[PDB]
């Protein structure tokens, strides 16, 4: 194939690019997501209803201070095929290295992988454009459509954050309910493979250990969603024999 099995996305080609995941979601409805952000800069304090109390109002604190700066989307149809127009959409958002908060290591981790920092100033995406468009795009909403993730609370967070353009509600019971009326069919394969199948392995770990190849850059989304949807197929057909075990629709790892 001679074209990109990446597709970049900037304000630029929003609306394009958009417009051909909605092309295709119906035929190539499993969608996997990852997302990049500029890492955690505090730890809230005092002591917590929990321990997942605990990590959720660590979420909730950076997720509502720190800006997105990549979402990745992967489509696939139920079988795992990609569409041939593209494997994986990295879409990139608006990013300011002068104005804006994050943890140093973070923005070095996302430089050396690869991350236009330059670029995301000028004509990285206004996350409320992007939802605006996601909102309307048949992706979110509807039963038809799955969502597959990796220890996916900060990254469905960003996602609900642009969705809602308001801070995350203050308790989980909160977020995991509205979280399930936009996302109502999603697995996180973190939660599926250390909290069910007892394999404690990251991502990359996991591809490596099933020979999955990586397609595209790690660390940054477009490759990361990619990757996520490739060993979510390999995962159902080795350990569920086709078919994914009902208990563990809508349970997030850690959470
Ligand atoms: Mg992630
Ligand atoms: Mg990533």
């Amino acid at each position: 194939s001679q074209i990109s099995p990446i597709r970049d996305v900037w304000s630029t080609n929003l609306q394009q690019e958009m417009n051909l995941i909605m092309s295709l979601i119906e035929r190539y409805p499993v969608v996997s997501m990852d997302t990049e952000f500029p890492g955690v800069v505090a730890r809230p304090l005092g002591v917590f209803k929990s321990s997942d109390d605990y990590h959720y109002q660590t979420l909730r604190a950076n997720v509502d201070s720190l800006k997105i700066i990549q979402i990745g989307l992967a489509l696939s149809d139920e079988e795992g095929n990609a569409p041939v127009e593209a494997c994986t959409w990295q879409f990139n958002f608006t990013f300011n290295l002068q104005d804006d908060m994050y943890a140093p290591e973070s923005i070095e981790l996302l430089t050396k992988s690869g991350i236009d920092f330059k670029k995301h100033q000028e004509v990285g995406i206004e996350p409320a454009d992007f939802a605006e468009l996601l909102i309307g795009s048949g992706l979110v909403l509807q039963e038809e459509v799955t969502w597959i993730t990796f220890h996916s609370g900060y990254d469905f967070a960003y996602l609900l954050k642009a969705m809602t353009q308001i801070p995350l509600p203050a308790e989980y019971e909160e977020f995991y309910k509205i979280l399930c009326i936009y996302f109502p069919k999603n697995y996180d394969i973190k939660y599926i493979m250390k909290s069910v199948l007892n394999n404690s392995k990251g991502l990359q770990d996991i591809a490596d250990d099933l020979q999955i190849h990586r397609i595209g850059p790690q660390h940054q989304a477009g490759s990361d969603a990619l990757l996520t949807a490739r060993i979510f197929f390999e995962i159902r057909s080795r350990y569920f024999d086709g078919s994914i075990d009902s208990r563990m629709l809508n349970q997030l790892y850690g959470l």
